[PDB]
């Protein structure tokens, strides 16, 4: 998909994720290159913290929280911080016993 002098093949696309309030939310893609990437969600620069951890591993990008908080729900987005590709993607989070 050849747009803007990139080459980037993904292999392994994110897909969408449903969990319930409080799982373990997960995140895995892999692509046909070795080079380092940022996550952004509602576009927006994702922040990082002991819960928020970012792993990576050659050419595959990991990402899981703690806690599957309501601000979870909404569409996440990464991508390489080398191409210009973005990698969309739909989450959906249920409600439970901790609200109000």
């Amino acid at each position: 998909g050849s747009s803007g002098s990139s080459g980037l093949k993904i292999l392994t696309p994110l897909t969408d994720q449903t969990v319930n309030l409080g799982k373990e939310i997960c995140l895995k893609c892999e692509i046909s290159e070795n080079i380092p990437g940022k996550w952004t969600k509602n576009g927006l620069p994702v922040q990082e913290s002991d819960r928020l951890k970012v792993v990576q591993k050659g050419r595959i990008h990991k990402l899981v929280i703690a806690n599957a908080l309501t601000e979870d729900e909404g569409d996440y987005v990464f991508a390489p911080d080398a191409y210009n590709v973005t990698l969309p993607a739909k989450v959906h989070v249920i409600s439970g016993p901790s609200s109000g």
